[PDB]
């Protein structure tokens, strides 16, 4: 039977076969050292005699698995037989141990399988909140709540972004309430099924979002000013989100800050209206980064209409915009997350390209 | 609190609140009928001295729970307060409003079912989701997954699947078998009421699907079905091959198999007669997928793109990884849309699509 190498301790003294690809080999003629790594990690692997192939080579290893506390995982496979499945032809441009290759190391993919963990828990949580996943060609996720009242899209925008857009809403409250909900099972995903991965990568867990601290785009704005000395401009900048992360997780010990009420003039035309110049709008950042914008859309024809004017822009090119608009739609609102923001700092990368298989 | 139309039932003799728009209504003096739409279904709603709004109207609703045998669902909720959450304007007629309708909505609550079964069932086979910007980008990940899958756009909804370390196409065909009966029995636990509202007739189980080679589909399409069939089979061959499928085995689905190479392209596995390690989904005689073994060794790669007349310095990009031991690997792709529609019987594609 074949088996896994994270499953390799439960076979201690027994015979197992071995799937993977030759990370890298020592060759000492009469004994051999070869490392193969599966999907699941890394095993030693001993054999001799052979006329070992070259690294990245796909194989297949038949032997006795026997304790070591020395070799990787405290085990070793003694090998009984060693098939080449397919060889490689040229060393490997850089040792693994290029995407199309380097993309095969252990730390070099598991961003991509903490990630793919994330996106299963954020569909698992909405599912079980009713919620029906859709396939779109903004427009679209808003007539889509009139249809089903609570959907979500996982696509391209390029960067992976998870949309989320729900009816029948009391505030904008419901939406940064629920995205909290959200991100704490698509956590508890990786942390579940990405175990390894994450704590290969070495990655500090953040604090538990819950509770996450408020604060108005006004009050932030001066505390970069009255406090930190940071010129704030017209909206916030990434330099002026960064500093307010590191502000937050000083004052609150969180990881997480939520940046509510926007200046209309910030905001889009369809961004809920607030009388006091602000609207129902937030902005999540998560270590300094924001990994999620979004709302309460307006739901009213007439309001449209006005708010658009208010903004230069002519209503007659909005007219096949403002169509669905003219059937009762709910008070609504949504958002997006940045797939790869998110894994990112989740992960301590360098840069968002690393949460991304083919930048 | 929120009850939903299909949770009334068990709230009989109760307090509810709903939420949903103005399916149908009726003024009748002091007291009128309403028809609530939520995204669970159709309940009707009596209101007394209430001004009615137009149509599609986003409404909440306070009342009692009442069994009334004359009213859909056995039940009705006797409204002792309405409030119009987001009155109409315009009366009804495009899409933007039609699609709210039971029906409309029905197919894609299914393909949403369908694709959760998809995910789930390869992710139980430790397969990993993947996102790229293509066949490639599949090939590329199996050497970094072992067995991956993707869910996106292609214009329609493509259901991705890409395994190595595989014995050869059978291990796909195999797998595919398996994950369409998890598919399927996904929509039923979860997306039964749509099913039963179109119904729609459910098809064979999707196990031991019978198999038939390109050579001997064409003999029975000129030979046994009278059809002048060429190299490559047509929609209107396949439609007949599905027919001679569900009469000489009663099933609903067809695996052909053996393309000759000429009609494939360049990277699957070929075989001496000719043929190649590929196979094609026909489900009600509609193909819902494409695939085969794909070939992994660098220079039946090139040796593969020279017999085609194809030019191997072209593809030094696509070659690459191929000089990396890529291990015996395939994969097919499933056209969601097209199962959807030949699942619940509907008239075309565009149906299974929320925007055509």
């Amino acid at each position: 039977m074949r088996v896994l190498v994270r499953d390799l301790k439960a076979h201690v003294g027994q015979e197992v076969e071995l799937l993977g690809f030759l990370h890298w080999r020592r060759d000492l003629g009469r004994i051999q050292f070869l490392l193969l790594r599966d999907r699941s990690g890394v095993v030693q692997v001993v054999t001799g005699g052979l006329k070992l192939p070259l690294p990245e080579s796909a194989l297949r290893v038949r032997g006795l698995v026997v304790e070591n506390a020395k070799a990787p995982g405290g085990l070793e496979v003694q090998a009984k037989e060693v098939e080449v499945l397919s060889p490689a032809l040229e060393p490997t441009p850089v040792e693994i141990p290029y995407r199309y290759v380097t993309l095969r190391g252990e730390k070099a993919r598991a961003p991509l399988k903490v990630q793919a963990a994330l996106v299963r828990g954020f569909r698992r949580y909405l599912d079980r909140q009713d919620f029906t996943e859709i396939f779109t060609p903004q427009l679209y996720k808003q007539i889509m709540v009139g249809v089903f009242e609570r959907v979500y899209e996982v696509a391209p925008v390029e960067y992976l972004s998870l949309d989320v857009e729900m009816g029948f809403i009391a505030d904008e409250e419901d939406l940064m309430r629920l995205e909290e909900a959200l991100l704490a099972e698509m956590l508890e995903e990786a942390l579940n099924t990405a175990g390894d991965e994450i704590r290969l990568l070495g990655a500090t867990w953040p604090s538990f979002p819950q509770d996450i601290p408020r604060l108005t785009h006004a009050e932030a704005k001066r505390i970069l000013k009255e406090e930190l000395g940071y010129p704030v401009g017209q909206d916030l900048s990434e330099e002026a989100e960064r500093l307010l992360g590191e502000y937050a997780k000083e004052r609150w010990g969180s990881d997480w800050l939520f940046v509510t009420r926007y200046p209309r003039s910030v905001r889009p035309f369809y961004t809920y209206p607030e009388e006091d110049g602000t609207t129902r709008s937030f902005d999540l950042l998560f270590r300094g980064l924001e990994i999620t914008s979004g709302g309460q859309r307006i739901h009213r024809y007439e309001e449209l209409l006005e708010s658009l004017k208010a903004k230069g822009m002519d209503p007659e090119a909005f007219h096949g915009y403002l169509e669905v608009f003219k059937y009762g739609m709910p008070p609504h609102g949504g958002f997006a997350i940045g797939a790869e923001r998110l894994t990112q700092k989740l992960l301590g990368l360098p840069n968002v390209r690393y949460a991304r298989a083919f930048p």
